[PDB]
DNA sequence: ATCATACGAG
DNA sequence: CTCGTAAT
């Protein structure tokens, strides 16, 4: 009981941006405010690959890995806004330059972690300890939870906004204001701030989103997408047993792949809380020392993973795909496309080197080739020591030239190239 | 025929 | 080091 740990020491937040690509071309273009619509890379091949859905577009079926062709068929008025191509491929600048603008607001409050390009986890442990010493003991109004949705609430003894307030109100009646070590009370805080950063974010770009607080990574994010769009979402340690006994264990971040899919069959269960009637020596054994430790302390709400402090993405890459009968079959096809990858990485990491005062050393050079089923066929690696695109691609193509068989043909033809900038240095 | 863009195991 | 897995 006392010494059994409840993993209720930190206040994390999610932060994840709503639709985002569809907002950043929805802000540049009015037209497309409110209205059923996409983003789209290549409109050749079946009308081109949706890889955003506003939630007007939602409603009709549309959804991301679908070809606009398809999408049209579901919702015929469906606006499309198109990724930038340049150099033959997908440009995703605006994204990256948008992205910055949200991930600067939010670095204002607390240490971030970019998650992707449209989220971030925060650390808000801190930052809620200050603000309660500030108005100590004072009664936390609903109005400083406008958009705020408590998991599992309202219980006990006909509209949605309607619910949540309800739910809101048994929340904050049952708080105990006084004890500031409180973990629920220290969630509602963290909460109070992310209405707070949620506010200035889109004050400040014109861009919505919805967050997740609570104690860890894990559980943050997955509150977050309880209540998307535009809302933010509570989940309490107390919540996790009925939120984990009909969540399905595909929906934790991590388990969506393999893993997850090894998890129910061995174990023959679907929720994530029927992980709490095995020992943690049980789930070792079947997932590793490592995924079984998680395994164990995450169904019960526990997890340990902190909030990095790293706002800037590890690695700059540029890849393109060359499918089916496109495949790169020359040495001039192939040299050329390296050096409009080389190109494209070049100006990337000019600016980047300008803006974070770093430097890449390495450069990693990927290709797949025709009739390889996996992503990557090939990856080698090199030192990068001039921002020079003309030296980089000629590298690249020195370290690929192993793979070509002889006959100025190229054969295997190659379905995929990759170069990507890593190993950075201050400067 | 989606594509383009961190991390742990060995 | 390269590779496989994973999320967005
Ligand atoms: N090329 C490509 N880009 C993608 C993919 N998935 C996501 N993106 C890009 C485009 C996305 O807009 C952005 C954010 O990813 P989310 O947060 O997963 N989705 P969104 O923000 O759109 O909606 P909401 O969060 O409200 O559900 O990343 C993909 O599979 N491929
Ligand atoms: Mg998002
Ligand atoms: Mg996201």
């Amino acid at each position: 009981g006392p010494h059994m740990a409840t993993g209720q020491d930190r206040v994390v937040a999610l932060v994840d941006m709503d639709c985002f690509f569809v907002q950043v071309e929805q802000r540049q273009n009015p037209h497309l405010r409110n209205k059923p619509c996409a983003v789209v890379q290549y409109k050749s091949w079946k009308g081109g690959g949706i890889i955003a859905v506003s939630y007007e577009a939602r409603a009709f079926g549309v959804t991301r890995s679908m070809w606009a062709d398809d999408a049209k068929k579901l919702c015929p008025d469906l606006l499309l806004a198109q990724v930038r191509e340049s150099r033959g491929k997908a440009n995703l600048t605006k994204y990256r330059e948008a992205s910055v603008e949200v991930m600067e607001i939010m670095s204002r409050f607390a240490v971030i972690e970019r998650a992707s390009i449209d989220e971030a986890y925060v650390d808000l442990t801190s930052a809620v300890q200050e603000r309660l010493q500030k108005l100590q003991g004072q009664p936390i109004s609903a109005d400083l939870l406008p958009s705020t949705y408590i998991e599992g609430l309202p219980q006990g003894p006909v509209q949605k906004e309607g619910m949540r307030k309800q739910g809101l109100f048994q929340w904050l009646d049952s708080l105990q204001i006084d004890n500031l070590t409180s973990p629920d009370l220290q969630l509602t805080v963290g909460a109070v701030i992310v209405e707070e950063m949620r506010a200035a974010i889109e004050r400040e770009t014109g861009f919505q989103c919805s967050a997740g607080i609570s104690h860890n990574k894990v559980l943050a994010k997955l509150a977050c997408g309880l209540n998307k769009p535009n809302r933010q979402t509570l989940v309490s340690h107390g919540s996790v047993p009925q939120l984990f006994s009909q969540m399905p264990i595909r929906k934790i971040r991590s388990l969506g792949g393999k893993l997850g899919a090894s998890v129910i069959e061995i174990l023959g269960i679907e929720y994530m809380g029927e992980l709490t009637q095995f020992t943690e020596s049980q789930l070792q054994s079947h997932f590793g020392e490592k995924n079984g430790s998680w395994l164990y302390a995450m169904c019960r709400g526990i997890e340990h993973d902190p909030v990095k402090p790293r706002q800037l993405p590890k690695t700059i890459g540029c890849s393109k795909n060359f499918p089916g009968k496109t495949a790169l079959a020359t040495r001039e096809q192939v040299q050329w496309w390296l050096l409009q990858l080389a190109q494209e990485l070049e100006e990337r990491l000019t600016k980047d080197r300008n803006d974070n005062d770093r430097v890449a050393t390495q450069l990693v050079v990927s290709i797949r080739v025709q009739g390889d089923k996996r992503l990557s066929s090939l990856r080698r690696c090199c030192a990068l020591t001039r921002y020079d695109a003309h030296k980089m691609s000629h590298d690249a193509f020195t370290v690929i030239k192993n793979m070509n068989t002889s006959g100025t043909e190229w054969s295997p033809p190659l379905t995929m190239l990759f170069l990507c900038a890593t190993k950075f240095s201050a400067s």
